[PDB]
């Protein structure tokens, strides 16, 4: 329940907590809490624990805590236990997992009580929000802008409920838009035309970037709880769809990518892939979109499932759910698109799919502990040939697997080397096919020093001879010149021709923050972006590099 | 108004066949909190309130009271009715079960309170069960290597009847020739379907209490070589029939908890476990208890065919790969029950019955191919009857719980194109209640029977059919009526007449004479060249026969 640098990325579920909930009744032995006493602990449950332990409390990376459970550990081992606090969330918007005696008091009680189901959120209700602004007939039919937008940065705004769309070359903020709250992040078709947004409560919004004025042409929620969304990128279907994923409830979404007309919503309620036990509450995190098949790719944490949807007929429905492993989170492509490599975080591994004929085809384990690579990155080893690489919220590890079966089958999915960057919590590792570095950053790390700067390693350099690889360190928040404040650093998001690279120093909602740009060929500092619109931003990304997946 | 009760829980001839949760309802349950303005039950009056709902409630509107053909009846809404509603209302009685073991949906003042309390308390889930469970009762009373590898009992395996002997959860295995029970077989609880293996060496038996039953047919004395429970309720189970794939795998479809298990052929370890808690095909809602109905297997796919009831989905399950399982998920039509295989094998025609639909599947392409009101109520086909109409073509036939309907639907989309899906005549047969409909392809006749109907000489009572005779004039074919219960010779109660079933060789048909389980049945064997009484099954053990199987006609498919 302390504070680790690899346990602060659990799912705050701060959306679904602003639902009012009643009491229930306790049954003989147990205390019944006040509507409001309830509330305020329910409040609490779902910012604070659900993460790990799970809404309906059937447990997630930590155990179950069911009525049936608690009960028989009795309310004076809770309160004992509970005194201690939580683990700390995020930081600038995260909690602090500090509780008073009230607190400890009201989550002892609320332990032992029977929670109901947070309401579904189904057909009716998306359709309800679903708003199409600008009709596909009244759109543009050509560009009618003069932005370059395959260069552009779509920048999240977090607190703001804001994005800004930023030229990649000028620097220059082309447009603010408003989104509601906190953009998880952004994507966008195989087109480039249309900039997909889905906000932390489960809103979804399409942009035209066509429009003189590029605007929402199109909104829908699809759930209470949501952090991923994705766009179909088979060949030959391009702007035809998108899916979004959810939290809560456990469903996934595949709209009309024209729209945002609702098509398909899939539970993502099943069982666990290895001890093949119900689990209520399988949350979807990443997904991604097969360039060899007209299929989204589907991760569903809590079962260990990836699942390859099929969106060629979303009425007789073809999937394939893939027993992969459990905790599944982020991952990417290979740098041939054919294989999705992504990490179980919770138990150190790597799973890795091939796409084209839609199986598993290895599950190793990194090494390292909490592999968090997001979307990794692809780069040529001078030794082992083609690889993908991930770095670890748990330690300073950056981890290695070959991914090229056909012309290195020896290194094909092995983990190749182990070093060490900066130091643990980190969180992004990046590079681009014109770059010769690979850039780690340390957002979580509890030292500011670190967390504020990047390591860059040089892999022409790379021997692959077992020595550590040797790293600069750029000190990006120093660079950025803010006062106030430990800003963190975060993700590294090339620009179209991967010459050069962007950075969110991160600093609280009533604090000053900026982007930094680093000039890749030299490794120093290109341009700082501070602007008072330039509230909280952490995910960047750049058009091309994400209709393409260029990473 | 509570009034309304009269006509919504008023017992109708389609409306007795929803599911009981009697083995469901043998769980003791705790007594949960009452919240503020609500009044809280004991352990005891909870229970017996539970158990009660279970029985008689639950196959309406759901074990966990979210609504199947009856609405939700969530804490949320009944709280909104009040007490006073929910007394008035329940205090007219429900719908009656089925004949012989069902409710009589009457309940005493006592229980009136106790129901409507109980609706205003918070429901639990029913406790899951995972391959944790189903692995603890799992047993391999013979492995593979000490079974028999040739027939060593002088048994016409083909031509054998596997007979359902309800209450007593026994089954009968009787000789098609000589009609000798050739031994009673005890499963614990009441079996609902005998399946066979594509060899036709196993038999499989799936009890409602979710235990299943493998049985060998190939020792000297056949008995149960293997057992797993997958459930708490479970009515249905199925064998793979893909060429190549004989014995490899069998599967159990459960109503609680909602999902089916894939089971090795031989053991019957259990291989893969799959939820069907998911969205409705139309609302697109979530449904948190989609049971399962009836389960075919593909001929033209190594695939496993699953009906999901409450969303509406027919699921395609390739079983080549359970790790990276491929399926497909199929919007057909809500409250999916029963079907079967056109002549060919290739379309699965399954009834939407609370709709009053056909729905269509190709298992070929692996899609949905049509969906046609059969213009009757409650469409209830068991597997249905394929036989070529001398006018129509190919053609597969349904009649009705609810009215005295037979309905026929193309099935030649190749041969017969504009007669394909459609359907080309409705005509009366003896009267509601009607459970199944028989043919063979060595008969020129169709049975259909009608189990349900309230009038006693109609209930013990076969309509039948000349098909060479049928013409697409329009008008009504003439049935001639066979007094099956009255050639059965039964004294006491009003026995009713279910289920034909043919021999393998189509010469014969037989028929239950269904009477409660401490009154007398029997089974009546028709000669199906003369239409006459052939022979009459009674004995002591002969408790409460409901389901027969031919080994041959259902190995094979042939209906
Ligand atoms: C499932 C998931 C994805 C994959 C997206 C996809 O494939 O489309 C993802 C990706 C991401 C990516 C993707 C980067 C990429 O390059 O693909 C970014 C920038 C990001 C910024 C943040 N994430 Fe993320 N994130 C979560 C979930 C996820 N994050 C959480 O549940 C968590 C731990 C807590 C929460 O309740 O949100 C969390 C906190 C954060 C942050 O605090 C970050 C740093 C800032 C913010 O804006 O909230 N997450
Ligand atoms: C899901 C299902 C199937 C499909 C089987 C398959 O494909 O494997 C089926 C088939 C069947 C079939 C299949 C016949 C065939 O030829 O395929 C028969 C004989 C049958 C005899 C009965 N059924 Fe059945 N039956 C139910 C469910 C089902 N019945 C119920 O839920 C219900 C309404 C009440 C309950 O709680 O069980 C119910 C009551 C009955 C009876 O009362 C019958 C008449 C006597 C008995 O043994 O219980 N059901
Ligand atoms: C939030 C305030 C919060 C509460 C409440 C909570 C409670 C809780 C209890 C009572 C236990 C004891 C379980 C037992 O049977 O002994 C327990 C244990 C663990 N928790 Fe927890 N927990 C809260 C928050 C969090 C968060 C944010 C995390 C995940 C980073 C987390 C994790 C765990 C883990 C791990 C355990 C130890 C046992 C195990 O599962 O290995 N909890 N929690
Ligand atoms: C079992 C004894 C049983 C109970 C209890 C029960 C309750 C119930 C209530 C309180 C209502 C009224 C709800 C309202 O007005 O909002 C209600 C309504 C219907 N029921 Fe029922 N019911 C019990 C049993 C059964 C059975 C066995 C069936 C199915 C054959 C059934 C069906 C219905 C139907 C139909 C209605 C009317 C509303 C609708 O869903 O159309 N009930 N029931």
């Amino acid at each position: 329940h302390k504070t680790r640098t690899d346990n602060r990325y659990e799912p705050s579920l701060d959306n679904l907590a602003q639902q009012d909930v009643a009491a229930p009744g306790a049954p003989e032995g147990v205390t019944a809490l006040s509507d409001a006493q309830y509330n305020e602990a329910n409040k609490i449950y779902f910012e604070r624990c659900a993460g790990c332990h799970g809404v309906l409390r059937k447990g997630a990376t930590g155990k179950a805590l069911t009525p049936d459970l608690t009960r028989d550990l009795g309310f004076d081992y809770l309160q004992s236990f509970i005194t201690y606090a939580s683990p700390a969330g995020m930081p600038n918007w995260g909690t602090s997992g500090e509780l008073s005696a009230e607190q400890v008091d009201l989550m002892a009680n609320y332990l032992l009580l029977d929670p109901a189901a947070p309401p579904e959120f189904g057909m009716k209700e998306m359709r309800e929000s679903w708003k199409v602004h600008v009709a596909p007939e009244d759109r543009p039919t050509q560009q009618m802008n003069d932005w370059d937008l395959e260069n552009l940065f779509s920048v999240t705004l977090r607190d703001a409920g804001q994005i800004a769309l930023i030229d990649g070359s000028t620097y220059e903020i082309k447009t603010v838009l408003d989104t509601g709250y906190a953009v998880h992040i952004s994507r966008l078709s195989a087109s480039g035309r249309y900039l997909f947004v889905i906000g932390r409560d489960g809103k979804v919004n399409m942009i035209d970037l066509w429009m003189k004025e590029p605007t929402t042409v199109a909104e829908i929620k699809i759930g209470s709880e949501a952090r991923s969304i994705e766009t179909s990128k088979m060949e030959g279907w391009e702007d035809k769809y998108a899916i979004a994923g959810a939290y809560w409830p456990p469903q996934y979404v595949i709209m009309d990518g024209e729209t945002l007309e609702p098509k398909k919503i899939q539970s993502t309620r099943g069982m666990t892939y290895d001890e093949q036990e119900y689990h209520p509450e399988p949350r979807v995190a990443a997904i991604l979109a097969s360039h060899y098949r007209p299929e989204f790719i589907v991760n569903v944490k809590e079962t260990g499932k990836i699942l390859l949807v099929d969106y060629t007929d979303l009425n007789n429905l073809k999937t394939t759910e893939i027993s992969a492993e459990r905790f599944l989170h982020d991952g990417g492509l290979d740098g041939s698109h054919r294989y999705f490599i992504t990490a179980a975080n919770a138990r150190n591994k790597l799973v890795v799919i091939d796409t084209k004929e839609g199986k598993l085809v290895a599950i190793e384990d990194t090494g390292g502990q909490t592999p968090h690579p997001g979307r990794g990155a692809n780069f040529v080893h001078p030794t082992f040939g083609p690889v993908w690489a991930t770095s670890h919220m748990g330690d300073d590890s950056v981890a290695l697997i070959g991914t090229d079966p056909e012309g290195h089958p020896d290194n094909a999915w092995k983990i190749l080397d182990s070093f060490p960057a900066l130091g643990g919590g980190s969180l992004f590792i990046k590079t681009h096919p014109n770059s010769q570095y690979l850039y780690v950053d340390a957002t979580l790390n509890p030292e500011a020093e670190i967390s504020g700067s990047v390591a860059v390693f040089d892999i022409k350099a790379m021997t692959g001879d077992g020595s550590d690889p040797e790293f600069k360190t750029l000190p990006i928040a120093e660079w950025a010149g803010i006062t106030e404040g430990q800003p963190r650093v975060v993700q590294g998001e090339f620009n179209k021709d991967g010459t050069e690279v962007w950075f969110s120093v991160w600093n609280g909602k009533d604090q000053e923050s900026a982007l930094v740009v680093v000039d890749d060929k030299t490794l120093e500092l290109k341009h700082v972006i501070k602007d008072e619109r330039l509230v909280t931003p952490t995910g960047k990304f750049n058009v091309y590099n994400t209709m393409t997946d260029t990473y």
